[PDB]
């Protein structure tokens, strides 16, 4: 807890010790990245994290539409050209699928996000939801935890496709690539966080905002888990099927 | 799936069939109705589940705060005198209060909010965020899951006393007795419904909705097993502490 404001040196420094508690240190990460997992597992991975990545640009376009200053506008929408591709070309959204078939399902699979788990549903759609109403300067700056992304790794030959040799190396390759390739400033979070952030009051506040951000991307991996490390998908004591509800209720009607 | 418009009774079985999903057949569920959960197992779902009981007044209000017809809303409120209590005497809340206290839980511990599982506040959340974007209609009929509640917490000897002896006999007296004196009429949702729901595109839709909130309550114990059963809560890999977030941040600032 944080009685005297913190300077913004020191902020910078309490925003990123939150980092010890990133996604990679959950067991599921450790297992895909081990060369552990099973290909029911990297499949389910693939398709629920495609809703995170599916959502994230209507998350950035709530915090527009909260968002009066141009300048910051100006920067925040190519975090949506990025997602969707511009120029009539391909964003990270086609890297997505690409990878989605180099591991065996097919884009309609990904599209229409029939194996989404409710869990992960849910954990999404909170995010987004906050964006919706929170002020914009709180909404932008969850978006900081990318900072701990890894180290964007090639010097590791003997990571996924060593591990994983029925994952296809094309389109696994044009993941790789279309992602390294984006333009939005993974920086301006903490940016906007360091400048906004000048009381103790809201020093903490953004630092539970950053705890939240985290206990989403974990509660991801925790129904994935559960359903296809555990063998306990949403209601397996009473069917075999997938029965969980398929569809954003809120957006679309089918 | 529906093919061609059902009648209103028809339509009324295939909401009930719905209840095979309810939450009782959850293995969470079982074990504590059988008597082989953990007072940690038993503690942390009173907690957790006083979550989602806290939420319901907010859930209903956002309903009302949708709903341009009176009659609808004269009805609708007595959900939420039920919830907070009304001239002065005291509510279906403070019944979960003391069944806290009868587990061994204070009050503080209950209010605070502060031992409810992030899976359990997404999933909660989920529900609160529909009502308030959802048609008035469509977020009443969602309330319909509270007909596939058994015969109010009730049965002879085969109960909780027998099994969790621990279990203070007060606390316990006045949940069960504080419950029954409810004055909401539960059918409501199911007789919206069958006038609302009046075309196959209404009913498919009606369907996928209970599915959503079937999904909530799952995800809720689904949540719970991997904290309190599988000893894997947020961050059980960095801390033994707990370290999610405590706070609802879009409703207080702290």
């Amino acid at each position: 807890l944080i009685t005297d404001t913190l300077s913004p040196q020191a902020f910078e420094e309490a925003l990123r010790a939150k980092g010890d508690f990133y996604h990679i240190h959950h067991p599921y990460h450790i297992a895909m990245h081990n060369g552990d997992a099973t290909r029911k597992q990297i499949q389910g991975w693939v398709a629920n994290r495609f809703y995170y990545q599916t959502t994230i640009p209507l998350k950035d376009a709530a915090i527009m539409a909260n968002c009066p200053d141009a300048q910051t506008r100006r920067k925040w929408v190519q975090r949506i050209l990025d997602h969707d591709g511009s120029h009539g070309e391909d964003g990270g959204i086609e890297a997505w699928l690409r990878l989605g078939e180099a591991v065996g399902l097919s884009r309609d699979d990904l599209l229409s996000e029939r194996h989404v788990l409710p869990g992960v549903r849910f954990a999404v759609d909170a995010y987004l939801n906050f964006a919706r109403r929170a002020c914009w300067q709180e909404a932008a700056c969850s978006s900081l935890t990318e900072l701990f992304a890894p180290q964007i790794h090639q010097s590791r030959l003997d990571s996924w496709p060593q591990h994983y040799p029925w994952i296809k190396e094309e389109g696994y390759f044009y993941f790789r690539s279309r992602l390294s390739q984006a333009n939005r400033d993974v920086e301006h979070g903490l940016a906007l966080a360091k400048a906004y952030c000048d009381s103790a009051e809201k020093q903490n506040r953004m630092l539970e905002i950053l705890q939240f951000k985290l206990d989403i991307l974990w509660s991801m991996l925790d129904a994935m888990t559960m359903a296809y490390a555990l063998q306990r998908p949403p209601y397996h004591t009473v069917t075999d099927k997938a029965a969980w509800h398929t569809t954003r209720l809120v957006l679309e009607h089918h």
